[PDB]
Formats: structure tokens, sequence, C-alpha cells
């Protein structure tokens, strides 16, 4: 029970619980009678909570409560709120409980990486090694949810609420484990996220980056709300655990990434992630698992998801850091996260969801598919292509 | 993972939770600057929740919620409320969260009895078996709290909050364990008493109601002052050694039926009374300075359970015997709500400010910050006078 290894367990569980439910959710909702647009709103809960929680963390670190004491009760509230949500037959009863849970979860991200940062001897020695534990625990929820139950004699739980239950149980666990976590002190103008960072848009490169990133987030939201549903509808078994190849891919390919970034330069690497997200979505157009070649395309798409994340998200953060004034880089990160990764995420979810029910929903299933999945992946791949070319020509740097 | 045993674990943890924090709370509250009165109110919280709880259980099921799901929700709520309370530094912050926790909790008791009752095949065979598991869990909390932390190299937790955190953790556990629980399905506030209020016109029933109302006020002295006294008298692991009363209740249950058939309910009721009196006398004279004092201390813990069985169960038996068969459960609810509930409330607070105002030592001497032996005198002959008042004023058949 060493203090640093304590930190690692709490990181692991913290992202374990978000994973346990985020990935399977579509299958249980479509099967329990939701429609594409209801489901889109359900995944939009995520983006709303993301953009709204800096406010909440102003509330939640401002007051004298130290982070570990807070995380215990936010975790307990989350277990309660989502158990309640998990028992919901309807969209009307289900949605507000998901939004409530989401609001009490997303501050914990900050809480937990605060407690890791404060109580670790060397930041560059231990912080990275703590924060990959988050990815590890995402993996663990995935394997627990797509592989473990079948190992004990049960069938795929993805079309059922048990993932919703796993997350609740894990919340409960992290709650109790917050007793044994070291003391972490906390650390009032609401306008910090935006106004600090809005006047950085005047630089041309920064604006093209900002708005092409914001466009990026909307097709890229298709993956998180549809990949598992489609993967299983097209015949891949244990899809919710096989999707951890994107996580393993991120982890392992990022060692290869810095040597990339040196040899080619940020504009090349920024659009390289773009092109492999395009390629990946194409793989999802044509893959359908009946034959080994289409199956291989499925797996390769998941791989290049982690490749694509490493190419774009991490260098993007770097770019903002080297490109922003030091007092203001935390502000700018807050900002691009806020709209790009928050409003672009919401746009992605609901654009895609109502677009599916309006233009793709099958009236009666054909060959196991109740959606023209290939068609939507193709929409998104095409749109990635043409936002990508704009960024190729509308922006340049050295 | 069988319906047979799943309920047993449920009852175990369910009363484990009440036990964890209830016995030790005095030590920590007192050792964090509280006063005897604020402590009295704190123990009174649980009685208030008991008082107000049928209201909450009459709104729990009316909206068609399955007992196991709502229980999961309530255990989670109690975990959170208990953590908050446990991080509290003064009575003003501590009290409201305790009251909230308790209100979340004591509907759980009913709920868990519902869930247990529904899903055993033979209820008169297998219900008692689940009922003992609650007291066994209460035993487990005692032991785990006043014995296990020394085993791991840590000093006594009874003066710290940790009981409070142990409570939170077990709340969270039973909460999660409610997922695996079998399915148990489910508006006049007046129903709990007015049914039974008209029963009081029998004079024996009034005498019994009134004198158990009196009896329950001294009787609360034990729960609120016993651990503090026992430890301040130098008994170590007191919080664990106090489970002997629980044990003795369990084992003395087998000698109860043959006791209750041999002299009736008058003698056996006041036998409950008398053993509670004399064990209070043992409390007035025991200490650990000498071996014999020590022997008194342990015997007084045993006589708790003996006194409890006698009174608490043959009284229930008496009202069932004495109540019309629709109204018997209403009758239960009434005497448990005012006698066991209001009497407890007034015992806790009466004693709290009693010791605050007329028993607090300016400067602790011989380890004692109170004239404990004085309070036990007060209580023991309060028991005595109520005992004789009962002695002549109550007739049987
Ligand atoms: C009151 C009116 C006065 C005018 C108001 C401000 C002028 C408008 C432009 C401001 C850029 C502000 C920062 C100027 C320097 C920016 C450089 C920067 O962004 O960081 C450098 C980084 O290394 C990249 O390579
Ligand atoms: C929300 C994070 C929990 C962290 C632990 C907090 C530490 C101090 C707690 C409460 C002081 C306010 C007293 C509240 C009075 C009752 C509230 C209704
Ligand atoms: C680090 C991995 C920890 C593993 C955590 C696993 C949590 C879910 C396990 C089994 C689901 C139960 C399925 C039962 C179906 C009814
Ligand atoms: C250590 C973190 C990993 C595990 C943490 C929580 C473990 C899973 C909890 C509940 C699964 C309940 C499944 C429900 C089965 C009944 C239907
Ligand atoms: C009935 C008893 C008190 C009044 C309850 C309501 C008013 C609270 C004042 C009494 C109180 O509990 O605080 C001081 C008391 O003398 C020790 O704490
Ligand atoms: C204690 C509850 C046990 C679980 C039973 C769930 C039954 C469905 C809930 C309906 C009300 C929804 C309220 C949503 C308000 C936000
Ligand atoms: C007998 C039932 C077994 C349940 C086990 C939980 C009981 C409490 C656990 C640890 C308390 C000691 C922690 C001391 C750390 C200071
Ligand atoms: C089920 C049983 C769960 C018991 C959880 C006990 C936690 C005590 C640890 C206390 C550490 C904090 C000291 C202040
Ligand atoms: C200012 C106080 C006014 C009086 C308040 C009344 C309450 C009782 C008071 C004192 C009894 C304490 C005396 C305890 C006897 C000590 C005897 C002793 O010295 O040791 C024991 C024995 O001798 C070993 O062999």
């Amino acid at each position: 029970m060493k203090t640093t290894a304590k930190l690692s367990f709490m990181m692991f569980v913290e992202w374990f619980i978000w994973g346990a439910w985020f990935v399977p959710l579509w299958l249980w909702l479509s099967k329990s009678g939701f429609s594409a647009g209801e489901i889109g709103w359900s995944y939009a809960c995520t983006a709303i909570a993301a953009i709204l929680s800096p406010i909440l963390v102003g509330s939640i670190t401002d007051r004298f409560f130290s982070a570990q004491k807070v995380l215990a009760v936010l975790m307990f509230a989350g277990a309660l709120l989502m158990y309640f949500a998990a028992q919901q037959t309807t969209f009307a009863g289900f949605f507000p409980l998901l939004l409530a849970y989401s609001l009490t979860y997303m501050p914990t991200i900050a809480l937990t990486n605060s407690i890791a940062f404060a109580n670790v001897p060397d930041v560059e020695r231990d912080f990275p090694r703590i924060r990959v534990m988050g990815t590890i625990g995402w993996i663990a929820s995935g394997l627990a949810c797509g592989f473990l139950p079948q190992i004990l004699g049960y069938a795929d739980i993805s079309p059922t609420n048990i993932p919703l239950l796993i997350t609740a149980g894990s919340s409960a666990l992290l709650g109790v484990f917050a007793f044994f976590l070291p003391d972490t002190p906390p650390k009032d103008i609401k306008v910090m996220l935006g106004l600090d960072a809005l006047i950085l848009l005047r630089d041309k490169n920064f604006l093209v980056f900002f708005f092409c990133s914001f466009l990026f987030a909307m097709p890229l939201a298709f993956y998180y709300i549809f990949a598992n549903g489609y993967l299983t509808e097209v015949g891949m078994k244990n899809a919710t655990g096989w999707m951890t190849l994107g996580q393993f891919s991120e982890i392992f390919f990022m060692l290869a990434l810095p040597f990339f970034t040196a040899r080619f330069g940020i504009k090349k690497v920024l659009l390289l992630g773009l092109v492999t997200a395009a390629i990946r979505y194409g793989f999802f157009i044509y893959g359908s698992a009946d034959e080994y070649f289409t199956y291989a395309l499925l797996f390769l798409g998941i791989l290049l998801h982690g490749v694509s994340y490493d190419f774009y998200y991490v260098t993007a953060y770097i770019y903002v850091d080297k490109k922003a004034p030091v007092h203001m880089r935390t502000a700018a990160q807050g900002l691009i996260t806020l709209c790009c990764q928050g409003f672009g995420s919401l746009l992605g979810y609901r654009l895609g969801g109502v677009m599916m029910e309006k233009m793709f929903a099958y009236q009666e299933p054909v060959n196991g598919l109740t959606f023209n999945w290939s068609g939507m992946w193709t929409f998104g791949a095409v749109m990635i292509a043409i936002i990508a070319v704009l960024f190729m020509i509308f922006f340049r740097e050295s």
C-alpha cells in the first residue's frame, strides 16, 4: 500500500468506470427501445458535462474541502445516480439521471489527476506513469465487459444494463478507496476558460487550427457512439473488448510518435492524424466480418484509431503550449477543449444520431443490420477528407 | 450465490452498519470537544429517524419501487451522508448529516426484512434464521471495531471517526450487493397509531404502555453511556467486550421459552425489569481497579442481553396475545413508536444534558470526566420505582 502505488490504483479505477458504460451503451439503448436521436442525446450528456464542469470544479475546489474527501462523495453520488439511471425503461426517465451522473463524474477527472499530481514525489517521474494507468483501466473495463462475463458462463452483457451496474459498483469501490488517499488541499471569475483565450484567435494559424479541430470533433464523435453497435451488428463477437486495440495502440505507438514529430513537423503530423482517421473510417465503410479480409479491415480500423488519437490529440496539445503565452496556455487548453472537444463532441453526437434515424434507420433489419452503417461511416470519412484538405492549404508553420 | 444464503449475508451487513458507528460514537464525539447534551441529541437522531421512518416506508412502496433496487439507492445515499458527517468538526455541521443518514438508514431495516420475508420458501422455518444474522452482524461490527485494529498494529479506533468510515464502507458494500438480490415487490399517516390508540382503554394495556414508556428512558442510558464508561473505567476493547450482551441474548433465547411458560407474563416482564436494574447496580460499583469490580463489569454486559430478551420479546408476545388480529401490528407500531421511540428520544437527551449540567467533572480525576457511578444510580432506581409501580398496577390471566 505504497503512496505512489495507491495513486496508480485510483487512476486505474477512475477511468475504469467511465469505460465500463461508455462503450456498450448504444447496444443496450437501441435494444431497450431507444432511437438514434435519444441515444445521441444520451452520449451528449458526456459533452455537456465536460463543458459544464470547469464551473463545477470552481465550486468544488474553491471551498475548503480537500480533493480526496470530495471524490469519496462524488463517487458515492455517481454510484447512486447511475444505478437509478440503469433501472430506467424510458428515455424521459433515463436522460436526466445520465446527465446528473455525468455532472458528478467529470469533475472527478480533475480531482483525481490533482491528487495524483500533488502527492507524487517527481512530476515527470511519476505523473506520466500514473496517467497511462487511466488508459489501462479503460482497457480493463473493456476486457471485463466483452470477455470476462463469457469466461464465467454468461452471454454478452453489452445489450444489457450490467455495464451500467459495473460502473456503479466501481464508483462505490473508488469511493471507499478514497479513505486511504493522502490529504490533497484545494487550489473567482467565471470568465477564465474563454475570455483569457479568445483573443488568441487573431493569429491566423491558431484560428484555422481551432476551427478545423472543431470540425474534426463531429465526425470523430461517430466512433464513440456507433463503433461497437456496428461492429457487433456486422458480426464481430466480443466487440466491446476487441475495441481496446485502440487503447493499446495509443499506448504503444506513442513511443513512435516523438520521432515522427521531429522528422516531419507539426503541420505534417497534424494532418497525418487526419488522414489516418479518414483511412480508418473507410475501413469501417467496407468491413463486414463475413470474410477474413473484411474482418482484418475491422481490426486495422480500431488500431488506427489509437494511431489517429496519438497523431492529433497529443501534438495538438503540444502546439497550443508552444504557441500560447505561458500565463495563458492553461486558459487556451481549457478553451479548445471547451468548444472543439466539447461542443464539437455534442454536434457530432446529435448531428450523427438524428442523421441516422432520419436518413439511415432500417425499417426492418436486413443481414443483421438495422442501419446503413457503411453509409454513415462514408459520410464521416468524406467530411474528414474535405476538412483535412482545407487545413492542408489554409494553415502552415515552422 | 444461493437465495438461501444471499439473504443471510444481506441481514449480516445490514445490522453490521448500525453497530459499527453506534457503540463507539460517544468516545469520538466526546474526544472531539462535544458536550454531553450535543451527544444526547446525536444518539437521539436515530430515534427520531425510527419515529419518522414509517412515514418514509409508507411513501417508499406507494410508488411501486422494488425493495432491492430502492435499498441499493438508500445504502449509497447513506455511504455519502456518513462520509460527510464523518469529516465534520463541530456539532452544528455534524448533527444535520447524521439525521439525514439515519433517515436514509432506518427505512433500510424494514426493507431488508421485506426482502428477506418474500424470498424464503418456509417463512416460519427460515425467517428466524435470517433474523439472528442481523444480531450476528452487529456482533461482527463490535468485534471488528474494538479488536481487529489492534491485531493489525493500530491503536484503538473508538476515539476516532473510523467506526464512521467503516459504516460508510459497509453501506457502500451492501449497496452494491443489492444488485445480486432477488426481486421483491411492494396512504393515511394516521394508520400507524389511531388503529391502536383506542386499544389503550384496557387498563393493563395502558399500564404496560406507560411503564414501558418510562422503562425505555433509563434503558437508553446503556447505549449512550456504556462504552465511554467501560473504557473510562479502564476496560480495554470495551467496544468489543460489549458484544457479550448480544451473544447472551442469542444463547439465552433458548432458555426464554421455558422461562416464559413457567410463571407467565407478569413475573417475566418484571424479571426483564429487575435484571436491568441490578446490572445498572453492577455498573455503579464495577471498575477494573480490582478483579471483583472487573467481574461486575462483565456480568453487567451479560445481564444486558438477559434483560433484553425477557422484556423486549415477551412484551411483543404480550401485545400479540393482547391485540385483535388486524390491529396487532398497528399496536406494535404504536408502542414501538412512542415507548421505544419517544422514550428513547427523551432518555438520550434527558441523560445528555443531565450529565452535562449535573455530572460533568470540571477536571477529570482517576481518568473519569463524569460521575458515571452517579448516573447509573439515577437510572437503576428509576428502574426500581417504575418496577414497583408496575408491581402492583398490572394484572394477568
Ligand atoms: C489595445 C490594442 C493593442 C493591440 C492588442 C494586441 C494586438 C493584437 C494581436 C495580438 C497578439 C498578442 C500577442 C503578441 C505576440 C503573440 C506571439 C505568440 O502568440 O506566442 C509566440 C509563440 O511562440 C508562437 O510562435
Ligand atoms: C471535592 C469532592 C467532594 C466529595 C464528592 C463525593 C464523590 C466521592 C468523592 C471521593 C471518593 C474518592 C475516594 C476513593 C478512595 C481512595 C482510597 C485510596 O487511597 O486507595 C484505595 C485503597 O486504599 C487501596 O488500598
